[PDB]
């Protein structure tokens, strides 16, 4: 019935469609085409790689299941290190940050806040649009290869939306609902369970069968360029839009601070925002929004002095 030749064809077809409607329900959250839609091409594609395994590619979302089972992780080292962040626990903890950055600067300084997703740090490497690498944060210069188990998270993309080699770093969770479902399961099979999503993100990700991995249902958000390659944006919140524009999914409650006041009330807006969230915060990240600025302040041994955690008590 289907040649090799016109299966070939029809197969990139297929994963350009499938891929764009996964972009749509897993890094938008907001699907175009209904499932069935989604679930029919998916079985031609599968009907078409079953007859020609040989036209199965590390893009294809049929790859998303995993399958891969490794003897351990190699070792990823982060040449560009992956510092850790100065915490704050007080209003003045927040104003105190605020004063140092602005005696060192000059000047005011706008800060783009963030949600600090209680999950794993992780690190993508991408050459010339192709997913190559996965990395836990690890000891800061040298972490975890977690690759395969990386392809197997829906809201990683295995092809980026333009060919460009690039690093990105952000994190990687549980939401609550899955968390919840993951327990209820290790009750039924006698197992310990998880104290909190961070635990069972970290352990989702340090299982060396990329099958089980696949079956967690971890998701992601974007928050730093590390290798910058050809991207342009030169504040952190250009960086987050340009970080979505390229592929990755990011969180949509970042926002602009100009003022510290401004930053303070965003902590306070989220604090109470915190149990209506489908994910675990443990905080809010305020970062120096200016990356001409952000070099100026560089970096202590441990974190950077353009950035500071404000820990939820
Ligand atoms: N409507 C869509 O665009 C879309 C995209 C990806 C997955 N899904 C759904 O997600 C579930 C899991 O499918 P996948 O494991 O292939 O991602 C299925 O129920 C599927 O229909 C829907
Ligand atoms: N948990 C988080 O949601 C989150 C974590 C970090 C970091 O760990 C982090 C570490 C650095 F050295 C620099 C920036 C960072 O920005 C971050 N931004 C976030 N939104």
């Amino acid at each position: 019935p289907l040649t090799l030749t016109a299966a070939t064809t029809r197969a990139q077809e297929l994963r350009k469609q499938l891929n764009q409607y996964s972009h749509e329900y897993y890094v938008k959250d907001q699907p175009s085409v209904e499932d069935y839609v989604y679930d029919r091409l998916y079985k031609e594609l599968v009907d078409i790689e079953t007859e020609f395994p040989d036209l199965i590619t590390p893009d294809s979302p049929t790859q998303r299941v995993g399958g891969k089972v490794l003897s351990g992780f190699e070792k990823a080292p982060h040449d560009i290190p992956m510092y850790s962040l100065n915490d704050g626990f007080s209003k003045e903890d927040i104003f105190a940050f605020d004063e140092r950055v602005r005696k060192a600067i000059g000047k005011p300084v706008a800060y783009c806040c963030e949600l600090k997703i209680d999950g794993l740090a992780i690190s993508l490497r991408y050459e010339n649009g192709v997913f190559v690498r996965g990395a836990t944060r690890g000891d800061g210069t040298v972490g975890e290869n977690i690759t395969e188990n990386l392809r197997t998270v829906r809201s990683v993309p295995m092809r980026l939306t333009e060919p460009i080699s690039v690093e990105v770093r952000g994190e990687c969770y549980m939401p609550k609902q899955s968390f919840v479902a993951l327990n209820e399961e290790r009750e039924e099979n006698g197992q310990d369970i998880f104290a909190n999503p961070r635990n069972a993100a970290a352990g989702s990700l340090r299982q060396l069968d990329t099958k089980i991995v696949a079956k967690r249902n971890l998701n992601t958000f974007l928050y730093t360029v590390a290798d910058f390659g050809p991207m342009k944006a030169k504040t952190q919140f250009e960086a987050l839009e340009e970080l979505s524009a390229i592929g990755f999914r990011t969180n949509p409650e970042r926002q602009l601070c100009q003022s510290i006041d401004e930053v303070w009330a965003y902590i306070e807006e989220y604090h109470e925002k915190r149990s209506t969230l489908p994910y675990e915060i443990d905080g809010i990240v305020i970062k120096v929004n200016e990356f001409a600025l952000q070099d100026e302040l560089g970096f202590t041994v441990k974190a950077p002095r353009w950035a500071i955690a404000y820990k939820f008590p």
